[PDB]
């Protein structure tokens, strides 16, 4: 969907919506720390509104907005040594995890930032292009659509899920102690929904009273769901609700603002297990990696399936020297995160020339 840096348009207006839907549908037998925190919650709107539009002007090593898709319908040796790329559904599990992290420990105006930023991805494997991973340039439609749908976003605004959070959508959601899990399918429901969307009513052959009906259902999941997603943040929140098998770990690597802070250099990611084995990835996203300023995500594919979080007893990244060029790199912070839990949060700010292997745990 469209959205303006100063948090307002179409995926702006569907996280409005999303909430003033889950006060809409908000049952009676509902606990006194989720009313509580979804005022807080409100308190924060314009940070909720402002993470929602955001990710469309966050630079990446995502040069295209590549992370911004996901076939709903769609592994092997390569990935051991790899990075995985994210998708439009591993980034909501990522921002989720991050919200529920900073809300656990206070910062609630971040916090809903990110939920926002969680919702933005959410959102964009709701319209009909990006589930039918159909670029701008893979058609013309994709913009055009878009747009149609952002000068008539208002017209297409829902006050209710339909049910209540006692009946039937609302409480699914909650049946599942494990998040990711949910969310993935959860997602990819709407995803499913939207894929099809495209072939049939919002593609650049099929007509344009087509289009409105395309906008209408799609911008409607995109409230319905989101007001679900939300809904789900507020009652993980209030529990200290806490997502188990290690078999991929997310870095959240934030690279400082300082001047020739970034690196052209190679970078990687391991780690060494509680008996002595290890792994390392090479962190490498489809574009530039660690620019700088930039906040970057790369996703890990553990060899060893049966593993427990405690049983990895070391992480680091390390550089390997590009050319004679000195690229030396100053990483801000970076967070591990392993289930939908955020598990390291190593502020670092001092510089890594050479081919030194900086250690995180
Ligand atoms: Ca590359
Ligand atoms: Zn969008």
């Amino acid at each position: 969907w469209d959205g303006k840096i100063d948090g307002t348009g179409t995926h702006a207006m569907i996280v409005t919506q999303g909430v003033s839907i889950l006060e809409n549908d908000l049952s009676k037998n509902e606990p006194e720390s989720v009313r509580k925190n979804l005022e807080i919650l409100k308190e924060n709107m314009h940070e909720l509104q402002l993470g929602s539009t955001y990710p469309d002007y966050d630079k990446n090593a995502y040069d295209l907005y590549q992370d911004h898709f996901w076939d709903p319908d769609i592994d092997n040796s390569w990935y051991l040594a790899y990075s995985i790329p994210d998708t439009g559904e591993s980034q909501i599990r990522k921002f989720s995890a991050l919200a529920r992290y900073e809300w656990q420990r206070g910062n609630y105006k971040q916090a809903t930032f990110y939920l926002g930023e969680a919702m933005h991805y959410f959102g964009d494997i709701d319209t009909p292009y990006h589930p039918a991973n159909v670029t701008a340039v893979d058609s013309a439609g994709h913009v055009k659509f878009e747009t149609f749908a952002e000068e008539r976003k208002e017209q297409y605004k829902i006050n209710t899920a339909g049910c209540k959070t006692n009946e039937a959508f609302y409480t699914d959601i909650l049946k599942n102690k494990d998040f990711n899990a949910w969310s993935k399918e959860y997602a990819r429901g709407f995803a499913k929904t939207g894929k099809s969307i495209y072939y049939s009513h919002a593609s650049m052959s099929h007509s344009w009273d087509d289009w409105d009906y395309a906008a209408k259902v799609t911008l409607a999941n995109s409230q319905k769901g989101t007001a679900g997603y939300i809904y789900r943040f507020l009652h993980d929140v209030s529990e200290g609700n806490d997502p188990k098998n290690v078999k991929e770990l997310v870095a959240y690597i934030s690279t400082s603002g300082e001047k020739d802070a970034g690196t052209d250099d190679y970078m990687y990611f391991g780690i060494k297990t509680k008996d002595g084995k290890t792994q390392e990835w090479e962190m490498d996203n489809p574009g530039n990696d660690f620019m700088t300023g930039s906040k970057d995500t790369y996703t890990f594919k553990l060899k060893d399936e049966n593993l427990k979080i405690d049983d990895i007893q070391n992480m680091w990244i390390r550089k390997r020297k590009y050319t004679a060029f000195p690229d030396a790199y100053k990483p801000e912070n970076i967070k591990i995160i392993a289930n939908g839990k955020v598990v390291v949060d190593k502020d670092i700010n001092e510089w890594i020339s050479g081919n030194s292997t900086y250690n995180i745990k």
